[PDB]
């Protein structure tokens, strides 16, 4: 806080650090697996 | 494929040739038989 008598070192100390993640909407999957599948054993 | 070291003759020794049969789709007859039916026995 820099501002009493005593301070602390560095904003490092008074700031947390969390380890969780976040991520925004992404597009959605429709066309990719929709169709029937022919297994293929050659060329 | 003649990528590898060894390679093979044509490509009829990398192609399966299967003997299933299909077929596109078709008109469908309505007129022929819907009017009654007259046997003659003469000309």
């Amino acid at each position: 806080n820099q501002s009493s008598s005593v301070e602390v070192s560095s904003e490092s100390y008074e700031t947390i650090f969390s380890q969780r993640i976040i991520r925004d909407l992404q597009k959605e999957l429709v066309v990719g697996a929709l169709f029937e599948e022919l297994p293929m054993s050659s060329k």
